[PDB]
């Protein structure tokens, strides 16, 4: 059945002005943007969201980047969306993503990998709540 | 000059999931999405926004479903957004313009766009706080 997952278009993608194309990959895969907003995270906001990695070697560098510029945080909804959005995205590391994946077409380095998406139902619920209030989401 | 303008992707376009295609239109035209949010407009919100004004029809459509409100920035953005959208009525908009390509009627014309400098500032400020617009 249908589900909702969190997707972030990251600073690097935002700065390349490729929001439309990426957004079209989602839409044309059958997923619908049911909640979205552009913003710039703060040191604290980035750290809250990525708390899971709070003691890994790239945490400091990740926070830096996810806060370095604006992003489009958004909720994608559709049939089996969590798994779907992962298929669209490709490997976290761009040099491993099959051709045609957002991460392979729009990014070079794992630092600046274009997009984020949730990896499970449990993190999908957590992440959506982090950035959106239920009344903000306009299921359609 | 580098101006800003208000853009809305109206319910009809959002309903058919073409947010990508229209967004790519602006970006490729040289415009930049410098602030955005999806949201369902309430009665007052729509009436509030359409302050300088069939009215009951406009309001009715503009609230029939979710929309994406946003600020576009870049050289001559206000009129470029206009030349891009095409004529307000799609039954007359030149081929290629957003409205001809996505729009059915003048009642559901896919997009909206600050019609002037004075209308832009008003329109932008109504939906967005300055701190939600991050130029680049």
């Amino acid at each position: 059945a249908t589900e909702r997952t969190l997707s972030i278009i990251k600073p690097d993608a935002v700065a390349k002005n490729v929001i439309g194309e990426i957004e079209s990959r989602f839409e044309k895969a059958g997923l619908k943007i049911v909640a979205a907003k552009m913003l710039q995270l703060s040191q604290e906001q980035a750290e809250g969201f990525y708390a899971e990695h709070k003691e890994r070697p790239f945490f400091g560098d990740l926070v830096g980047f996810m806060t370095s510029g604006p992003v489009v945080v958004q909720v994608l909804e559709g049939e089996n969306a969590i798994a779907a959005n992962r298929d669209l995205m490709g490997a976290t590391n761009p040099k491993e993503a099959e051709a045609g994946t957002i991460r392979a077409d729009y990014a070079q380095s794992i630092d600046a990998n274009a997009v984020h998406g949730s990896d499970s139902p449990e993190s999908a619920a957590r992440e959506i709540a982090y950035f959106f209030a239920e009344s903000e989401i306009c299921s359609r």
